[PDB]
This record gives structure tokens, sequence and C-alpha cells, in this order.
């Protein structure tokens, strides 16, 4: 059986790039919560004893950008200079100035136009992607590498494993065998987690507690061997972390956010953007569309790529590829998916219902993953029924 | 004939992202070009008026952070509120601390660890890929989208198109025929340029300029039909831009910076890092692998894909997959790819000469793309012989 090794990574919700999505994106919930046509584009980075939030907001919202960084850092666990920051201590900075009045012109005529003239808020390219190879259409080494990373926050949370920081990371090889096109997972090759831990655990401890608290619980029996490789916590020592052993910014962890290197990226960034910024409400309607064509059995994996012209409501561009997986051809799914899916963004934002914020519901997006999640806000992971000649 | 549509953008120096990673990959050059062990990881963000540089960095280097800043800004064309940002008069602001004595024990024992025993600097993915679709081995609609913006710049400099402003951005969709697994340029499908300009220059002007001056000289011929569409500043005015429009980041172009979204992508950012960070280091490396493979005649496309642990010299993954183009199996061509590649940080630093930085040698990989470029500091572009039948 010829097989080869494909390897995806996670980090969890401490993570110092993770934290300036969480803020970006709490930052958008609170625009949207007063104000739902809120124009948002909320960067964050973050250093040792310092975050600032900056970009460019045009909201009717009343918003207190240093309660939102100092209540998101907060709620993470950054409450001391021994964790690698302190919410109540850090410098908050704040650049936020208003839209360019260029861009509001050319996107939305200043919140005049309608829905269906809504042009793209930029231009660029976006991918969805499904597989079959797990529940939730997403490609193993992404979801487990993903589930080991909110396992990890977990068993601090819980109080199973005392002795973890916030700042985590992981990363999963899968030995995959290739099935017609369909990716068929066959063992999990290598297992890696480096962990932020205080002082009073020793290396053994660390060990022990991964393996048996964290990477057994999540990874299915099936797939682990006596041959698995584990990597736990490599570097020796890891007490020093969060934005106090590296800095963050919004928008440095664009494959994790999406298939772990699965499918493909245009590059754009989702969290602190509100859905006229086609990087988000494009990349959610490709994954429904992926997601549509494998859920109603008409291929077993699917890329969907769609292009936009800032000021053009209309895409530059759709494709369709199944890796020879498709039961039709990939150009009557083409023909499908472009009759099903509206990928005008004034189109996007009403039918995913995505100027809704509040009760984090964009700050969920901005941890664990954007795809692949059963929460009812993620609006995009819902099947839509696809009209096509399906086998008896 | 069946065909579909793949779309790739490029940004070209004067994007605020862009900005960003060349201030960062200025800061490498400049810790290098006086200690080549700098370990830098050196982040930049800008908006109105403001530029901070933040991160870690450990050097013997004597650096003046707002110089390489202000230096690197008017270079690109910054020198006004009116362009943008003024690289005179904006605030520089500078959170570099040095590198965690935690990573730094266990990647390199505090500059004690020979080559050979270097840890990767931290865990991580990386692709690399190459087409036989351009002479550069990379795939067209990235080529065309990069050359557009970088001409874009150069007829702006070069006092062609006098109304130009420093921030634009390209987009190119090519109709592609897949020959066997191979892919096959038929025409250009869609041109976009967005580009920042003065108020002297009609829509219509720029719409003629871009088309005569930027587009008709950079795409060839036999790709330009009567049915080719044309976006040219489709949002009606772009007079404000650069960081005064929009905020810059580094490492906020990872797709331009790679394959236009061809092949795949780890995640990891490229500029303001020194090569023990494998995100620069294995990436070169496997670009010059899947380049190899394919430049040998062994494939007509090649992806290599390598992963690490932070602390641990030797890779914890690597594949090749040649979309059914390779003329051996793709087992044998990953035999070979080992045999020949040594994916160890210490060695690969070594072996493509990442420790020389001036000249702006990082400086110049931070825009128009760090692969599919001439120029011998690339050294990753080196096509290696591989020992095959
Ligand atoms: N008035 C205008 N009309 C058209 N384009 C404009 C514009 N003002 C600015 N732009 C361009 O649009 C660019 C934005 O590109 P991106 O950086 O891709 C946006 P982002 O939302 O930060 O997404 P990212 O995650 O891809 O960085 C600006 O930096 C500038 O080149
Ligand atoms: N001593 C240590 N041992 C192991 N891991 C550590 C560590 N100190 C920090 N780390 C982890 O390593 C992480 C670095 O993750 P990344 O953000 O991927 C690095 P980067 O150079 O910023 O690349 P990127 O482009 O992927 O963002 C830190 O944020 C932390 O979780
Ligand atoms: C076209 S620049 C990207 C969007 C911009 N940041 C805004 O505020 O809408
Ligand atoms: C393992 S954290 C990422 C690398 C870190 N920025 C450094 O200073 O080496
Ligand atoms: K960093
Ligand atoms: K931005
Ligand atoms: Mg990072
Ligand atoms: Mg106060
Ligand atoms: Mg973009
Ligand atoms: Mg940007
Ligand atoms: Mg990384």
């Amino acid at each position: 059986m010829e097989t080869f090794l494909f390897t995806s990574e996670s980090v969890n919700e401490g993570h110092p790039d993770k934290l300036c999505d969480q803020i970006s994106d709490a930052v958008l919930d609170a625009c949207l919560e007063q104000d739902p046509d809120s124009k948002v584009a909320c960067e964050t980075c973050t250093k040792t004893n310092m975050v600032m939030v900056f970009g460019e907001i045009t909201t009717k919202a009343t918003i207190d950008y240093e309660k939102i960084v100092r209540d998101t850092c907060r709620s993470i666990g950054f409450i001391s200079d021994d964790v690698g920051l302190d919410a109540d201590k850090c410098k908050v900075l704040v650049n936020i100035e208003q839209q360019s009045p260029d861009i509001a012109q050319g996107v939305h005529g200043h919140f005049t136009k309608r829905p269906e003239d809504i042009g793209a808020g930029d231009q660029g390219h976006m991918f969805g992607y499904a597989t079959d190879e797990t529940p939730e259409l997403m490609p193993l080494s992404h979801v487990l590498a993903t589930k080991i990373g909110a396992r990890l926050t977990e068993v601090r949370k819980n109080g199973t494993c005392r002795w973890l920081r916030p700042d985590g990371k992981t990363q999963v090889t899968v030995e995959y065998y290739n099935d017609n096109g369909a990716m068929v997972p066959v063992r999990v090759h290598t297992v890696l987690i480096s962990t932020q831990h205080d002082e009073t655990v020793t290396n053994d401890e660390i060990a022990r507690d991964l393996k048996e608290h964290v990477i057994k619980p999540i990874i299915p029996e099936k797939y682990l061997d006596d041959k698995t490789i584990f990597h736990l916590n490599p570097s020796g020592r890891f007490v020093i972390g969060g934005p106090h052993g590296d800095a963050g910014l919004t928008g440095r962890k664009i494959i994790i956010d999406t298939y772990g290197g699965w499918g493909a990226h245009g590059g754009g960034a989702f969290s602190g953007k509100d859905p006229t910024k086609v990087d988000r409400s494009g990349a959610y309607i490709v994954r429904q569309a992926a997601k549509s064509v494998v859920a109603n059995g008409m291929a077993r994996r699917a890329l969907v790529q769609v292009s936009y012209a800032i000021g053009v409501p209309e895409p530059l561009s759709v494709f369709v590829d199944t890796y020879g997986t498709g039961l039709i051809p990939d150009k009557e799914i083409l023909k499908i998916v472009k009759e099903t899916f509206d990928f005008r963004p004034g189109m996007m934002t009403i039918n995913l219902d995505l100027k809704r914020g509040g009760n984090g519901r964009f700050q969920k997006t901005a941890a664990y993953g954007h795809f692949g999640r059963d929460d009812p806000d993620f609006t995009w992971e819902v099947v839509k029924p696809l009209k096509w000649d399906k086998p008896q």
C-alpha cells in the first residue's frame, strides 16, 4: 500500500497571534452589536507589556477599545507578567481612524448602495475546501491538531493540568492513502505539542500529562500505534510565553484558520473584518459551496476559488475542482455551484447573517479555526441542498 | 477544449503590508551586515503617521531602527502626508527586546550549537512548488500579476506615468488547460489593476495609461485577445493610500510572497526572520527541491512539504507529489530529494548562504515575490542536479 505523510499544526487561544485575532474580532463583535452596518478593519499587535489596536472603523457604535482589549486578554488568562502579559498592567495603544472615503464611496456609496449593488470591499481570491475523511468534512491532519490545541486549553481551565499556561501549539503528521483522488487516513505518524508551563512541573510530568490527558482522549485509538512518534515540549523549557516570548499580530494564522495546508488559500486574513471584506464573506461562502458539493454526495473532495475587484459586486472568476472524485463532471458542478450560490458581497452578508455580532459571534471563529465547527453561529457550515441526478 | 479559470494577485512595494515586509527585512539585512549570527524576529506595522518595529532581536550589531524605517519608507516614495506617509515626519515606535532565553537554549544553545545540531527555531510546515508553464518554473497567473505590479512601480519611478503614487495592486485570471496533470495557460481572461494616483488625472487617462504603459509591455501578446476583460481602478478614486488608507503588518502577503494560490502554503511569514526560522529557510529549500525535480525533467509539476519541531534538527515529515506528471514514481523522487537536500536548518543556512545581509539581500525578497527571480542572491533558485534514470 503506497502512502505519504501530510502535516498540519494548530495553536490554542493563548498563542499571541491568536490573541490578536480574538481582540480584532472582539472589536468587530462590539461594533456590530450596536451598529450592524459597521465598517470594521481592526488590526491588533502585541509584544511585552503592549497591545495596539489599529486600522479603520466607521460605526455609530460607542466603543471602549481599551476595555475590549483588557477584557479579551483577561479571559484568555493573560493576568500576570508571570504568564507573559498582564491585561491590567499592559500599555493599550489605539490608532483607529474612519474608513477612507475613497474606499467607502466605491464599496457601499457611504451606506447608500442596495445589497445587490454593494461592491467587493477589495480585490483578491478565496478558496473553499471539503473532504469526506471526517464527519465535519475537514482534513484529519488539521482537525486532530486543532482539537488537541482545544483539549490543551480545556485541561488548564478545568484544573486537570494545573501546571499549564495559556500559550500552546500542536502539530500532527498523518499517513494518507490516495483512493481515486479521495484522502484516506491510515495512521497518525508524529504528534507534537509545545505548551507554556509553570516552574512546578518536570519534563517527565509534562510528557505523561500531555499524552494521557490531552493527546489520547482526542486522537481515535484506531490511528495510534506503538510506532507513532511523540515530540512533547522538545525545546526543553517553555516558561516565558505569550507576547513576552513572541510578538503577535492579526492574520498570521490564516492556514490554522482554514484547512491546515490542504485545498488552497488566497492569502486574505479573516479576523477584525466586517463582511464587505470578501476575504471573510467570500471564504465563508466557498467553504459552504465545497462542503455542500461533498455533503450532497456529488464528490469525496472539492476545491472552489472565487475572486473579486474592489467596487464590483460580481466575482471575476469561479472554479471547482474535485481532484477526480466528482460523480458528475467538474464543469457541471461549476454550473450547479454558480446557479445555487450568490457570490455578491451584499447578498452573502444577508444570506449568512454576517452583520450579527454579540454573544462573541465572531470572537468564537478567531480560535480553533473558522471551518468544521457545529455552533449555529457558523452559518457557512450549513449544507445547502443541490439539484442533480443523485445515484440510486 | 475544456478549460478552467485560476486567479492570482500581487501588490507592489508601496502597498502598506509590503512596506512592513520590506522594513522587517531591512532590519534583518542591517543586523546580518554587522553580526551574521543575529537572531532576528522583527515585526512591523503601520497606520496614519505611524510605523512600529516590534519583536525579538539578539545581535552584536549597533542598529538605528528609526533610520532603517525612514530610509525604507523614503526609497519606496512615502515622502509626504499627500502620498499616504511622510518618511521624515511619521512617528517611529520601537518595542524590540532580546530573544526569549527559553527559545535560545532550545534552538542554538545560546550560540553554542554546531550547524548539524541547530534545531528548528519553531514547529511548522512549508511547501515548495514548481511548474514547467513558465521559464522561471512558476505559475503564469502569479508571474503576470507580479511582473505587472513591478512594471506599475517602474513607470512611476522612471517618469512614464507621473500621476502614479506608490500603493498599487494587480490581479490576473488565466484560462488553463490540464494536460495529464500539467498546467497549460490558454489566454488571459481578466486583468485588474488598482493604483494610487494624484488629483491631476482622469479615470479615462488612468485606464489608457495602465493598458499602454503597464499591461501591454508585460503580458505576452499570445495570451491577450479581444475578449480579455479589463478592470482599471474600478473603485473610481484611489487618491488616499499607503498607511493613510489601510493599516499594514509584516507577513500579511504570504501567498503573494509564494505561488499565488498554486501549490500550498504552511502559513509561515518570511520577512524579518533569520534562517533559524525554518518558515524562511525551510520554504527556500523546498522551492529549490520542487524546482530541481521539474528542471531535471523528472516531472512537469512538483509539490514538496517539510515540517519541523522546535529544537529538532531533522524534519518530522517530507512529501513529494507530482500531480501525476512524474516520469518515475513519487516514492522514488522523495528518496532522491532526501538523499540530495539537507533539511537541517544549520545546514540549510550554510548551503544557501542565508547569513549574508547587505546590498538589500533580504529587502529585495520582501517585494515582487521570494521565488522565480534571477538575482544571484536568490540562492534557492539555483537548480541542483538529481541522479536518476
Ligand atoms: N480607494 C481605494 N480604491 C481601491 N483600492 C484601494 C483604495 N485604497 C486602498 N486600496 C488598496 O487596497 C489595499 C488593501 O489590500 P489588502 O492588504 O489585501 C486589505 P486587508 O483587509 O488588510 O487584507 P489582507 O489580509 O489581504 O491584508 C490597500 O493597501 C491599497 O493598495
Ligand atoms: N520556549 C519555547 N518553546 C517552545 N515553543 C515556544 C517557546 N516560546 C514560544 N514558543 C511558541 O512558539 C510560538 C511561535 O509561533 P509562530 O507565530 O508560528 C512563530 P512566527 O515566527 O511569528 O511565525 P508565523 O509567521 O507562523 O507567525 C510562540 O507564540 C509560542 O506559542
Ligand atoms: C481596500 S483597502 C482594505 C479595506 C480597508 N482597510 C477598509 O477600511 O475598508
Ligand atoms: C518559537 S517563538 C518564534 C520565534 C521567536 N520570535 C524568536 O525570537 O526566535
Ligand atoms: K512573532
Ligand atoms: K488592513
Ligand atoms: Mg507569529
Ligand atoms: Mg485607565
Ligand atoms: Mg488582500
Ligand atoms: Mg492588508
Ligand atoms: Mg508559525
